[PDB]
């Protein structure tokens, strides 16, 4: 029997939009500075640079798109359909196109550490080619359930633009199905190159060899740290849904909030990838 | 219909002093100790410390007037009516004098950078006259509807110094020329002066043209990020006035308590400009 | 009429031992390796070395009362009459003592700085006579009312170890005067010579004359940064109690745990001075 | 009169998980890290590398055990009883060997700079004999009463993990050992050595001598940092379970709540090792 007494606080009312505008000024400023330099101009000296300017492509996108959520977050989505299913598509785009633009900035640091004999080629052809299918074509690919299920219904004047499913069973798939490609996959191929790359970092002493990785680490542990608590309440709000964690009503809510504020704060990384661009 | 039951909270009320005399304080006495090293003495040696000397004497001027905020946020304004005036009217004064110094200091900025082949008169003549005019006659010009506006008036012995228009459109009116003026119109000549000097600074490396930036640019940065909140809480309160966001009474009481917060720590950016200049 | 409802709450009674214990155990270990270095050994080059000397003997005290202050937090005051007074007389003497040798060391850096000229007997003699006297005597004479009039009573099974006084014309003189005598009186001292300093710092350029004033800026600004607070809780108290702040019965207990949790903060700084020590 | 009403509140089965998972996460992959660095291959250089790898192994145990910790922080444990007295098990042996790892290592610092005249043989011997002996058996020891007593328990619906004593005085006991054996004891030993260390830390001037004791310091300081609140908690329980500060129901459970954060934070100091092992 579902739950009943589900709305948003009035204090969140007032503290998401905050969090969306401070993110729309400093991610557009950052990512459009970032892409005139390195793109417009010849500033790509080396190979990290090409990822780095993806990234900000797909962040530079979904802060555009940021607005819409802001207004959202204040009252309701009653301005249109087609907006909404534009917002997922954009929303879904970045969020499976970061993470695999990470997963090849690792692939990169490895066949450049590990193999650093005879590996130009390879890193060459890898990165353009490899990197225009592998990281985009599967994110449109999972954007595609977008276009079929994302929709505006109400429900006693409550205009929701919310995705939505015939049974809960596409919901509990589509929940795994995102926390697997999001975290888990992508994971464990970052931290196997980092391990062999440690295990192989023995030779002479410290130099250039070791002291090139500290930007990628620190841009990867960044990364994962501010969307790991997002990752746990979606991953407890979808046992729940599986008559595993029936607790009581009380308990929806509460990961609800955790939800909702664990993505205010993966919208701050969006923003927090051209700060770390700006310390050098 | 409006609303009822607005009042001060008890946290507020002891909160609320502390932060305006910790404010009184550091504010007295890094804008004395800037005055009387800089003006007094010689010791300009480039043309930002000339701006620098403006925001000093007016963050002086308002720490000055604040003991009488932090007198009125205890129990109430029943200590006169000139008194009222006055204190708006150097509230003003400092508040839209700020801002349109720093554009002056990016405009600067921008002159000395990007046409630093044959400019040393225009940004004299620029500087002494044109500060004086454009960063102080228009802020006398937009305090001139506080001498006619401010007043006490009581209401069941309930004694505030509160702006009063005879409509809600005056009041909605000033408020989105206050966000006009403060925020989107100074904001967009940082933005583009400082754009036009990254996009310009692709000569030669790392330089003194490089660094010189540093402290204009963290200065500008801080004095915006410790405005925004206020400015967001201020045109969602306006919003509200034009029935856009009607959502009940509770709303609007939050909100006025974020204003009153983030009015607190906007005084606070006011002393964090002398900590800023200690540093170096 | 006196208000009633006047508890500690659940929470405090846990929160103020932690604090209490953590300072027991870092000031006494700090001030007794400082004490051990400094006075067994031969390790004062400097002039200041004998001041913070002065300041640790008086901070071993006062940490070595602490437990008591612990104990009592918890459940009640119980366990004797005399150490009452005896803890409220360790108390005055170090909470009058450290601003005096506070503003001790603030005169010989402006007596070193700005007559540098002829001036080494004036320096030897006022350090040891004048800190004597000056620093001491005036401690032990604040502390003489606390003999007098620190009390234990009982009221339907509330021991309460708490000054007592006839009237409330004493509690408020009293009040003052510590005021007075604690932040005002020295505050002004340092400031003078400290504003007289940099306005005579102006002879060739950066050198250890102008790098030798940090530590003890550092050490007195954090100094009262940690007391600030308090200082402006039992000033609003004070204010309360001339029938001036009348607001009601629930602005009492507000301010009251104010100072409670702002006293806890001061023996933080009480902590603080030695690891200041430590960074060096 | 026993109390009821004991449950857990509804955010903390969010909030634990988190913490739970993010120092699963960060100790193993650390942990795994160093010890596949320092043991497998050949970078023990100095004499605290080989502690340091006891503490590794200890805390990667101690992680691996983790995850039943969270599972059981939501919901409930009904998953076994072996399992419970296996989790207390490597619970109590890390948590008793991780003190006297670095009790060790402050022997071998005391070793090494007061008698570094002649002393190579006894660190040597010290250093693997009784690390094995001293730092192991005694774990063990103490975790003979874990086999005994660890149990799981229903109480209408309520299967709880919890060790269970015949009557209060084991309890009290065993929590008074816990304190002896887990702060005073090894803290004393440790506290003197250091001091002794600091004392005899007056020859010739700043070199290696002096400065190698930074990490070692650091690394106790943390580790006795993040263990102080839940040793203090406990105290306070105890002292209540001796009828000594009986104050009513309402106590017990606040206590118990700041027990269950502190542990966590404790845990978080588990993680915090291998952190300070890679700033270096
Ligand atoms: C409050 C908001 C507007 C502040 C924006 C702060 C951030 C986004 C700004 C401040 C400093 C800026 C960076 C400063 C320097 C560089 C290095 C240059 O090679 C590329 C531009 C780049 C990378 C800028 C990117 C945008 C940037 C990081
Ligand atoms: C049809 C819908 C799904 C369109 C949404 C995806 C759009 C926005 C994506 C898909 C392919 C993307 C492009 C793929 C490759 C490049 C080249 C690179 O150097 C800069 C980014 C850029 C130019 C991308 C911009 C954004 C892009 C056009
Ligand atoms: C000065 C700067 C920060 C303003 C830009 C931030 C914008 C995007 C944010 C701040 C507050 C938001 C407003 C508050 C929410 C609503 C409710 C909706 O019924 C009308 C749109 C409206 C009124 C929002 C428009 C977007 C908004 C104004
Ligand atoms: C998800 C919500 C809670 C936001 C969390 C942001 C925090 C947890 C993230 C964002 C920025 C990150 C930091 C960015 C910079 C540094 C300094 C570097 O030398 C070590 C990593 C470290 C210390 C990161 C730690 C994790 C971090 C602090
Ligand atoms: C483990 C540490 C080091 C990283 C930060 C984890 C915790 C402290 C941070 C990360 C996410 C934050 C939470 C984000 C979501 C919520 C739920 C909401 O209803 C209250 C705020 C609250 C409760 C925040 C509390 C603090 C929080 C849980
Ligand atoms: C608690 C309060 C009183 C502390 C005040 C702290 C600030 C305001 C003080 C501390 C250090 C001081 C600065 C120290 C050094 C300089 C550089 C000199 O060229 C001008 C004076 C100036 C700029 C001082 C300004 C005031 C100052 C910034
Ligand atoms: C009539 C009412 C509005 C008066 C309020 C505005 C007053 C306080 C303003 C207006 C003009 C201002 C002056 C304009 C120019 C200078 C020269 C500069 O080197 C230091 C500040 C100083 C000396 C200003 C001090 C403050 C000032 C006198
Ligand atoms: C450290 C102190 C002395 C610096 C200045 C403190 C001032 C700002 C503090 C301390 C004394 C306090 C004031 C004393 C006088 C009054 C008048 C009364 O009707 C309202 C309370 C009010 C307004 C108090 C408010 C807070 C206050 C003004
Ligand atoms: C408005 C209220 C919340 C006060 C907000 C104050 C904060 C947000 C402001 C005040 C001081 C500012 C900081 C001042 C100094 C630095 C260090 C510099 O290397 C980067 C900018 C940075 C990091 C600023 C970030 C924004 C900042 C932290
Ligand atoms: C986005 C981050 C990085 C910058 C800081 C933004 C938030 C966290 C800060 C800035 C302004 C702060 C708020 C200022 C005003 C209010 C409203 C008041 O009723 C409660 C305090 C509260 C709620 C503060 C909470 C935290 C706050 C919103
Ligand atoms: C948790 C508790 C026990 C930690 C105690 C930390 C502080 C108090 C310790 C840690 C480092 C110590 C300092 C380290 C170095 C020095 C310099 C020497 O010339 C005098 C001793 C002195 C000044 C020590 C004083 C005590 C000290 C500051
Ligand atoms: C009778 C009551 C009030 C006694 C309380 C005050 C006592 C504790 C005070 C008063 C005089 C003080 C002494 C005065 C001078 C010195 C010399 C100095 O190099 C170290 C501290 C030392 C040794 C002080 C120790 C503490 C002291 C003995
Ligand atoms: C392990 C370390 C931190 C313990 C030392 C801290 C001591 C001083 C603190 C911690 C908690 C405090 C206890 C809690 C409060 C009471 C109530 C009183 O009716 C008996 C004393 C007693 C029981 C306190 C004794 C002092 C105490 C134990
Ligand atoms: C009274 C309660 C709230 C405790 C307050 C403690 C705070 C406010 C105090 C204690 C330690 C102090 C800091 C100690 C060290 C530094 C770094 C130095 O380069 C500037 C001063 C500064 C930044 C001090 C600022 C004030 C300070 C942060
Ligand atoms: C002004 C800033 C920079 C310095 C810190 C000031 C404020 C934020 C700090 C200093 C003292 C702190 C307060 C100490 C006392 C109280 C009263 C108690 O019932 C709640 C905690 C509370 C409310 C603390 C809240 C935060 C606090 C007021
Ligand atoms: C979010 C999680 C996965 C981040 C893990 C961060 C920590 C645990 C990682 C990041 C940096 C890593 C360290 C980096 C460098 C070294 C030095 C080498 O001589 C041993 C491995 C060691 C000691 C690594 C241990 C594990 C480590 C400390
Ligand atoms: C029977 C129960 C109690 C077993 C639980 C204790 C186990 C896990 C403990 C006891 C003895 C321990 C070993 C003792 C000594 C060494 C050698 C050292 O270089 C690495 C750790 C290592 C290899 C330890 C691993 C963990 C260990 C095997
Ligand atoms: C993506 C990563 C962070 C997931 C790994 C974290 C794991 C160990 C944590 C996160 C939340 C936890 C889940 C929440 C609590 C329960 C209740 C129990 O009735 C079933 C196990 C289950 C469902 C937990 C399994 C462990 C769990 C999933
Ligand atoms: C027990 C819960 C509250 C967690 C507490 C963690 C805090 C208190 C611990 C964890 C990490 C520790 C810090 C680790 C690193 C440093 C920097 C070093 O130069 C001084 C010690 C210092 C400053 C430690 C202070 C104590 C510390 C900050
Ligand atoms: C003394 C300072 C410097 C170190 C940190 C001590 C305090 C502030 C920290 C350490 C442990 C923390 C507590 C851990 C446990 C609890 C009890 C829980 O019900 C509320 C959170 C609360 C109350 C935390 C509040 C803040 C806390 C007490």
């Amino acid at each position: 029997e579902p739950c009943f007494r589900e709305e948003n606080a009035n204090f969140n009312k007032i503290f998401l939009p905050t969090i969306y505008s401070i993110i729309f000024l400093t991610g557009i400023v950052g990512n459009g500075l970032v892409i005139l330099v390195m793109g417009y101009q010849k500033k790509l000296r080396s190979m990290t640079d090409k990822y780095r300017l993806h990234l900000s492509v797909a962040d530079l996108l979904f802060v555009i798109t940021l607005p819409f959520w802001a207004v959202d977050a204040v009252a309701n989505w009653y301005f249109g359909n087609f907006l909404c299913k534009a917002v997922h598509v954009i929303y879904t785009v970045n969020l499976y196109s970061s993470v695999l633009i990470l997963a090849f900035i690792s692939l990169d640091r490895y066949l450049a550490i590990v193999h650093a004999t005879n590996s130009q080629r390879p890193r060459k052809l890898l990165a353009e080619k490899v990197v225009y299918v592998g990281v985009w074509i599967p994110a449109l690919l999972l954007t595609i359930p977008d276009f079929i299920f994302a929709n505006v219904s109400e429900a006693d004047d409550r205009y929701i633009c919310d995705r939505f499913y015939p049974n809960d069973l596409w919901v509990v798939v589509f929940q795994f199905q995102h926390i697997m490609v999001g975290l888990i996959l992508p994971g464990i191929v970052i931290l196997s190159c980092y391990c062999i790359i440690i295990s192989k970092l023995s030779h002479s002493k410290g130099h250039q060899k070791r002291k090139a990785l500290k930007t990628t680490v620190i841009l990867i542990l960044a990364f994962f740290a501010c969307w790991l608590p997002y990752y746990i309440g979606i991953s407890i709000d979808s046992f729940i849904l599986l008559e595993i964690i029936k607790q009581g009503c009380e308990f929806e809510n509460t990961v609800h909030k955790w939800i909702s504020i664990t993505e205010a704060l993966a919208f701050f990384h969006c923003c927090l990838n051209p700060i770390l661009y700006a310390f050098l």
